[PDB]
């Protein structure tokens, strides 16, 4: 009756979402800034993401991953192994190297964390090395995304997770652009928090555009479900 964590209650409802990330690539400065909601209990978010200081440098798919791991949907027989939630309201750290196959680097830092009744994503994202006309720089990348599986282990040392994926973009040729995925995040605050066994989430995205939106945009419908331990 009692739930798994404190921070689980904070997720039975909607959930107004911020997201703030100021990025540079290659010296390319750009902000983002996102609003919409997320319904854990259907492992569901909705946002809408606009490019603050103009053209976006950098291709919107790329900055999916960036841009609430907690509006996850657990099954109930996994509940315990929930992290994210448990390290609310104070929140975490989740920091990520991700690495474009053949070309640059983006490196993450983000707090998440709740602001009021909030949950609020503050990013710094730096990307360097890549190519001028790889298929980040050079915008070679489709508007669509992937089905993909975040695999979760606890970082017991650390008090957090680790999280290993790959990402698929597809390319406008038809050919892939792997972005291999290393993540760690650490709680911000003192209060104990759920370490997870070996578990992983299954995502799926939706990308879109608001058609009277002038300004350079992503409209993002997402589903993701935790899976890998069975009942
Ligand atoms: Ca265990």
């Amino acid at each position: 009756a009692i739930a798994m964590s404190k921070g689980e209650e904070l997720f039975t409802g909607v959930v107004p979402i911020l997201v703030e990330l100021d990025g540079d690539v290659n010296g390319h400065k750009f902000s983002v800034s996102g609003e919409g909601e997320g319904d854990a209990t259907y492992g569901k978010l909705t946002l809408k993401f606009i490019c603050t200081t103009g053209k976006l440098p950098v291709p919107w798919p790329t900055l999916v991953t960036t841009l609430v791991q907690c509006f996850s949907r657990y099954p109930d027989h996994m509940k315990q192994h929930d992290f994210f939630k448990s390290a609310m309201p104070e929140g975490y750290v989740q920091e990520r190297t991700i690495s474009f196959k053949d070309d640059g680097n983006y490196k993450t830092r983000a707090e998440v964390k709740f602001e009021g009744d909030t949950l609020v994503n503050r990013i710094e994202l730096k990307g360097i090395d890549f190519k001028e006309d790889g298929n980040i720089l050079g915008h070679k990348l489709e508007y669509n995304y992937n089905s993909h599986n975040v695999y979760i282990t606890a970082d017991k040392q650390k008090n957090g997770i680790k999280a290993n994926f790959k990402i698929r973009h597809n390319i406008e040729d038809g050919s892939v652009q792997l972005a291999d995925h290393y993540q760690q995040n650490t709680p911000i605050g003192d209060g104990p928090v759920l370490l997870p066994d070996n578990h992983y989430l299954s995502t799926q995205s939706a990308l879109s555009k608001d058609p009277n939106e002038k300004r350079d945009h992503m409209v993002l419908l997402e589903f993701v479900t935790a899976a890998g331990i069975t009942h």
